[PDB]
């Protein structure tokens, strides 16, 4: 089994997800610790969503008797502000889509469409929450930053723990 | 109203339908008889797995037109050892995988890729069968065949009666 | 281990059963396929019948030390209508009863009384089946084909999906 | 009244019937000393089978206004390893055949043929107990006496006590 | 079509049970008449036992072409104590396995097993029943007949209303 | 390993539990054919009660590495009225009585007090049992025999079936 | 007051529990930190008994105005594999028989039954920790001391924590 091309492939989409997991969930943690505590709940799911990913990944990859690369993370975009960190959450999100748009004919060109499907799936995923991060960019500005950051906490507002 | 092409396709994988659903069978009711009965309720698990995905291809293959064809079968490699039924069994599937993998890209040049879509999740379903008959022989080397096979029993052994 | 009149005898049932499985099972299918939903349900069940039947061979053939023979099938005799079909599926049955009387009366006389009360009680429901299946046709006639058709079909009528 | 004939051969199979049971039983309770605790409680219930058999032959003979023999105990042989009361136990489930066979073909030509049901079935219970045992020897050589056996115990082992 | 001898000899056998049921029902109807009202519940159930037997041979018959006799009823023997009704019921008994048994016989040689099978399952209920009544008769003799037909009437004794 | 004196008396007793069960149960088949299937079932739960001693002894003598003996069995006194059941069944349980008596003393000056209180508990239970059988004889002249025989019937009578 | 031969025999046998007791805890606590948690599970149940055992012998003595031993240990004996605690286990048993067996007697000839009626049932359950730890052995040598051990972990093997 295993069309090098394809395993390595699947292998830096993994290296994108685990980049991902670990962005996402310190973003959560610091959101949390700033009192933004509602959103921090949300962006943490987001993080497990990409755990997912991961697995179907590795799993994939198994199966075609590659080497899951657990080794590598990339670089890591952390924001030190609400909008920086959407921002920096969005950039990660393009990136997977230049990759796995063509990604995707190639698996197909190889007739490896099982592979292709899942890619396929994380696209249209992944198509989703880069929707979700542009509304909520919008938002800041239809709202204000305040404005928008107050729909944020709980009532009262609260903290990590 | 189905392209000929795709309609052939499809009878030469309905015929490998019945192939594999006859010779999973009878393995699974050799495996039985033998004493192996924890394994053989596995085996028999595949042949109705197997019954499934030729009643979805007889349904495609009738809304299309075209006339299923349930009087051919396919040569049975029957094992008269767990590990020759293993191999038996992998045989079928790779030809499968050889036949359908060229099959997908010919039913969306054909434009019909309901016809596709079937194939696909078939593919997907084969591979894991593929892994899983490919790990049981790997198991038998690592293990050892009587080692392998003290699993495949109940406590204490049956019979199949 | 088992006389080999008598398995000859139980393959060569045996491979009537899956010449009849065959048969009937794309009968029903046609029928669905047809709009007659309700007659499909029915003969979908008996061909289901037959799988238990076939199954109860292959047990008392490998009990015998038997090989059962899953690679032969007989001719299939496909019906392009409702009368054709019940006129098919009834020259199955009666060439049962041919193959079966003159059969259970010689295991009786080799001494192989399991195999005989197995064949006793396939006999006992054929002959149900036949005369279910020689009264559809008899209200054909008295009702009138498209009159009889009517009542096999839901209200209000339907299809495969 | 039933022919005296037919009453000694029914006489006959409830001898067999109690010497079996015997052996069996104190087989299971050997087994269980052993530690072999799993296997006894099979052969346990295999006991407890020939009781009830032992009885609707008492019935039968009652019925037939004869006399059952409780009197009579056949010659016990008693395995002092698995294999060995494998063997024994086999041997007595063969001298069954051997009698009922042609026993049941003279009650018919009695025409005494509620007491040739009654035979017919008991044949029918042996043929698939010949067959569980024939297996478990069959087993022994394939796993190995050492890898048989403990299958035959449970974890941890335990003892009859 | 049934072979004519074999239809001859069920409708035989009809005619027995349309004479039993009506023996019997107003056997029991008299034994609650007298005030033995726990014999006579006993009787009535016998007398519905018959018709169960009455449908299963006319359902026979009616699967082979035949036409069921309704109209011919054998000569009722009414007793006129407990004692001449449990030997009239006897009579009847008697009659029936002196029919049955060379009946059975005569349908496996004409290769009718279904019919065969369906009498030996009435052979053996009216052994059973016979035994019954042959057993009342050594109790009436044992208790004496004051002493058994106490037994016969409830605590308080009562009525048919 | 057990005292080979005490062994040996195990050994006999289990023989005597042996022919107490064959005959108790011969005669609640006997008794419930009569019609008297009220006295019937308490006689046959008696047999039940010696085989849960059978299994007492065996145990004990496989503790103490002994070889329970299923070969041998005592001579049944088998009766054919009433009476003649229950001075039959009487004189297998004195026997116990001087039997057993000695046999305790003896065990436990051997330092076996285990098999001892083992047999101290059947010799209370026979105690029981024989009192069971001197009182129904005691019953029967005081009622009669006819009498005393209509107590052990059910209302209405019935038989073994 | 208790006779002062029965108290010291009663203390003697109080020693005897506490070695036990401490020999089997720690026994078990080892199987249970070699890996053989489901055969720790059964030791450490056994040396719970032995507690109960510790006291019923403790309550005796203080009914009978006697002061009990709790400052005396007998030698432990470890063992350093599971055959060793096995026969180290047994030593202990083997010992408390000897002791106990010319205990009673005296305790009855002393005219104290409700302390030799203790000392019965210790010397009971003692006989059948016996049993059970010969059958361990027994079973050692038929399966093999490495097949024995895998029957002593649970799937997949684990530890103390
Ligand atoms: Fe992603
Ligand atoms: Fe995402
Ligand atoms: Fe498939
Ligand atoms: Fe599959
Ligand atoms: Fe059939
Ligand atoms: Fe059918
Ligand atoms: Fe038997
Ligand atoms: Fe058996
Ligand atoms: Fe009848
Ligand atoms: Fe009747
Ligand atoms: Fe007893
Ligand atoms: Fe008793
Ligand atoms: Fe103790
Ligand atoms: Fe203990």
């Amino acid at each position: 089994q295993g069309d090098p091309d394809v395993l390595r492939l699947l292998n830096e989409q993994l290296t994108s997800e685990l980049t991902a997991i670990n962005q996402y969930f310190l973003h959560s943690k610091m959101q949390d610790n700033w009192g933004f505590t509602e959103l921090a709940a949300h962006t943490r799911a987001e993080s497990f969503d990409e755990m997912r990913h991961a697995e179907e990944i590795t799993d994939r990859i198994l199966l075609l008797d590659g080497l899951p690369n657990y080794q590598r993370i990339g670089s890591l975009r952390i924001g030190q502000t609400l909008r920086e960190q959407f921002e920096a959450d969005l950039a990660i999100e393009y990136d997977v889509l230049n990759r796995l748009k063509p990604g995707i004919v190639m698996c197909r060109e190889k007739q490896d469409t099982t592979s292709a499907v899942l890619l396929e799936k994380i696209v249209a995923d992944e198509e989703e929450h880069i929707d979700y991060l542009e509304t909520q960019l919008e938002l800041m500005d239809k709202l204000g930053e305040e404005l928008y950051s107050a729909q944020c906490v709980s009532r009262p507002p609260t903290s990590a723990w």
